[PDB]
């Protein structure tokens, strides 16, 4: 997938937190926000780039989805042959099918919000294990609406509102605010959310879908170039899979070429600014950079056991190996700090 | 124009009206709404044929329109706008030209929206007597020179209009956005919620993903809406900028749909948003006609009893009471298309 490129970085962390004994430091959820259909589910599943998540028209994503990307280590090993999904609710069922994975979601959104278009606040817990990712939360959620359907209650725009300001809320959560190229920018509910949150615009990201569906004489460059609304961590257009596409099976990676060429073509002065790859590039930063906003508590957690072990020594076998270990890890904090992402 | 079929209708009822002496009703206002850039101002402007309403991308319908169609009796067309009082139009391009004008005048010239609205007056031949009202979309996000409110100042802006128990709504939704999704259905629903003068209009059906279509919509199956669900499919932006003309969109509108909703064809279109719309007006029609019998009668024997054995003339007047009954009774059994 398009976000590979930290995992030297969390191998590092993940050296120091089995020294220390905690997974201090936790990377920030990613959270997909935006008005029901604007291809919000689409977005955050090419940031694992295998076909796992519920998509299509209408109402879909009817459940909170946590999706928990595990990094797993060389020794803890068993590409679909390297992979693997546990989910909460069956306990320890390891699933290998990815379309498996994407059905299990199906079923377990219909048994708690039914077959006729309900929602559920209670969300779906999955775990997805491989030595490609790193460790990170996506947060799939149902989209914003207005009009009540099926078995939803008359006060269903509000309790999927209310929903979403609960993760978004979190303010160690970065947010994609999603919003679809065939709608005015200044419609965009995903913003205006977001600001209600991020009034400053510190962890909300703007993604723009759908731009191969603009119509004809019409274009998102002021909108990509920021010349309708500002929003100063990036705005970031891509354009994925169709209904069509879906309907034909057509691959990841024929839809990561296409979203290439399309931006090639229709925006060739802003395509290195944008498309899937770049996003990726894009959250890799603002990980990195929580990364290094936390290095200091790190480090001064191994100078408290440093100083306590070397205590001790002043069960001896025991504080000479962890004092060497932490110096180990002493080391490798200011290696991670001096990491810069090409 | 799309909407012919009314003015004999109107034209007899004037007859009925003068003869009793009273005032004409006024047909109810048709109110368009919805979200920013849904396809409102094409949708309204359809209904006239002419093309008068600036439209486009990013912010347009700044200030409410109020559009007054007025029927020129014999005892071709033009505008005329309050503001610049007695200057005549004939130059429908001007008259959206100067739509533009007035609404940076008082709007500004960075995306401000003001509740001052424009009125202008259409007379023509070929329109019935008709108040059609445009109005600004549905916004989440303030831009330019838009204050941390604009949301709620649209939103009650609207409510102003429609609100008015006299007024059908034109229920507006993007073709290429889910249906429950609609904000101008929500709003719709607020002030007319057992549907008795809300219709919903899909625009932009041409602009749908491929492997998708508006079949469940518009055959009730998303969000059911009593008057009826039209889809529809107005010019493009490149349509616009390329000047393409209201009779090719309408030939282009009825291949469209033709080829891609065959069995739904004949209930769709703008022609039929028109019929339609005709259909609802002449419910408000016959709603009046009960009021216009009773005085006819009183009159009758006013007129009746006023006898000795002057004397001619409220025998004629009589015979024109009698005449306007029928006429009255003519209007309720009329069919429209
Ligand atoms: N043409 C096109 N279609 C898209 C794009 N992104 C999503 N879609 C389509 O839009 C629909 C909604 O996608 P999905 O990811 O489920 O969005 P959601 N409902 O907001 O979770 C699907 O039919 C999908 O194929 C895009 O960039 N271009
Ligand atoms: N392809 C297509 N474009 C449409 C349709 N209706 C409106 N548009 C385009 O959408 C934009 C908004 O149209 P307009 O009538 O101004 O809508 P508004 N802003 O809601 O008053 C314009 O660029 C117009 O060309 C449609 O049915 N199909
Ligand atoms: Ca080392
Ligand atoms: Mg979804
Ligand atoms: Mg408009």
């Amino acid at each position: 997938g398009p976000m590979e490129a930290l995992i030297p970085v969390i191998n590092k962390l993940q050296d120091v937190f089995n020294t220390v004994g905690a997974d201090i430091i936790q990377l920030p959820q990613i959270v997909v926000v935006g008005t029901q259909s604007s291809g919000k589910s689409s977005v955050l599943e090419s940031l694992v780039g295998r076909d796992l998540l519920p998509r299509g028209t209408g109402i879909v994503t009817r459940r909170p989805l946590i999706l928990q990307l595990v990094h797993v280590s060389q020794e803890d090993k068993r590409v679909e042959a390297e992979e693997w999904g546990k989910f909460l609710h069956t306990k320890n069922k390891l699933y290998t099918d990815f379309d498996e994975i994407r059905q299990e979601i199906e079923n377990e959104t219909e048994r708690i919000s039914g077959n006729n278009k309900g929602v559920s606040p209670e969300p779906i817990h999955l775990k997805i294990f491989s030595p490609n990712v790193v460790n990170l939360t996506l947060v799939d959620l149902p989209g914003m609406t207005k009009v009540p359907v099926g078995d939803q209650p008359k006060d269903i725009e509000l309790q999927i509102r209310e929903l979403i300001l609960r993760f978004i809320s979190n303010p160690n959560s970065i947010i994609l605010a999603v919003t679809a190229a065939n709608t005015d920018m200044a419609t965009s509910e995903a913003l205006k959310i977001s600001r209600e949150v991020d009034p400053d615009g510190r962890r909300t990201l703007a993604v723009i879908t759908k731009l191969d569906l603009m119509d004809a004489g019409t274009d998102a460059m002021d909108v990509l170039m920021g010349r309708v609304i500002p929003v100063k961590l990036g705005i970031i257009g891509v354009v994925n899979r169709s209904q069509l596409d879906i309907n034909n099976k057509k691959s990841v990676t024929d839809s990561i070429r296409d979203e290439y060429a399309f931006l090639q073509k229709k925006y060739p002065s802003l395509a290195n600014r944008n498309g899937t790859k770049y996003l990726a590039r894009t959250l890799n930063r603002l990980l990195m950079h929580h990364i290094r906003d936390c290095l200091p508590e790190l480090k001064t957690r191994i100078n408290v056991l440093a100083a306590q072990y070397q205590s001790l020594l002043n069960r001896r076998k025991e504080a000479a190996d962890m004092l060497k270990a932490l110096q180990g890890a002493s080391q490798i904090i200011a290696e991670i700090r001096e990491t810069h992402l090409w």
